[PDB]
């Protein structure tokens, strides 16, 4: 039985290596990674890989790994796929922990924009969780943390992390992680997956996919929102992505909103993530 070596980048930045039979389905590898991570609430997570166009793709757990990575390396990342709107409802602290690690990368990467004060508050909770109580012996007036907190670090932000860390004395890691999540879950881009697109007049927009529905960003002014219940059918064809939008009470007919994606694979990827979000958040 021939086995392929898999390398998975974990949310702490470490590399997990394992082997699976070369005709394995994605679920096989994902089960090995989740066991390694002692993760039981696996439904919120998945593995990503980079396709021949260098686009992030979700590894479909029901399909052969080889028919997805195709010509590429068996290299993956472990990631949050479905961001829970209320992380307090998760059953296990360790689940909340992995969600914190993902969110920390969302913030540092700039995928999750955040005010100065919220960057410092989230950072202060991370430090409390990881180092415990504020120790002056560690930090002087020139302190810079090893922790990456933000897309652009400033001395002012380091100072504010320390000021807020001082306020958290006696806070346990689970408690600090829950506070982290209570703040992060409120940010306008929390759990929003952004896709570049053009509207039916060729005007560049972003489509965001999240728990509450599909968001259309025309810019920072005029954001259209389609709650999952107002969406009846999602489809792609060639480079085009279509959603059916319900008739408003006493309306005879659904409306169609069409988008142009960069290429056919980008349209299909957007369709699959929308269908998965629609299903997941219909049941939550
Ligand atoms: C370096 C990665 O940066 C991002 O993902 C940001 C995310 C936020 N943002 C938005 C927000 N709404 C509509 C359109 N774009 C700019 C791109």
């Amino acid at each position: 039985p021939k086995s392929m070596q898999c390398k998975v980048i974990l949310l702490d930045g470490s590399e997990y290596t394992c082997d699976v039979e070369k005709r394995s389905r994605g679920q096989v590898l994902f089960d090995k990674v989740c066991e390694h991570l002692n993760l039981l609430e696996k439904d919120y997570f998945g593995l990503t890989y980079r396709d021949a166009e260098n686009q992030k793709n979700w590894l479909d757990p029901a399909k052969e790994i080889k028919k997805q990575v195709r010509s590429g390396a068996w290299h993956f990342s472990f990631n949050v796929k479905f961001y829970p709107p209320d992380p307090a409802q998760l059953s296990e602290d360790i689940t909340r922990y992995y969600l914190c690690l993902q969110l920390r990368d969302d913030i540092v990467s700039g995928r999750l924009p955040c005010s100065f004060v919220t960057l410092a508050l989230l950072g202060s909770y991370t430090v409390q969780s990881e180092l415990g109580d504020y120790d002056p012996d560690e930090c002087g007036s020139d302190y810079i943390s090893e922790f990456r907190f933000a897309p652009n670090h400033t001395k002012e932000l380091e100072d504010k992390v320390i000021e807020l860390h001082k306020s958290h004395r006696g806070m346990t890691p689970a408690e600090a992680e829950m506070h982290f999540l209570e703040n992060a879950k409120k940010l306008s881009m929390y759990g929003v997956d952004l896709h570049h697109a053009k509207d039916s007049e060729g005007v560049e927009i972003m489509l965001g996919v999240c728990a509450s529905g599909l968001l259309i960003y025309r810019d920072r002014l005029r954001i259209n929102r389609f709650a999952w219940p107002k969406v009846l059918k999602i489809s792609y064809k060639r480079n085009n992505f279509y959603i059916k939008i319900r008739p408003g009470e006493f309306e005879q007919f659904e409306s169609t909103i069409g988008f142009k994606l960069p290429n056919h694979r980008a349209a299909k990827r957007l369709w699959k993530v929308c269908v998965e979000h629609h299903t997941f958040f219909r049941l939550l």
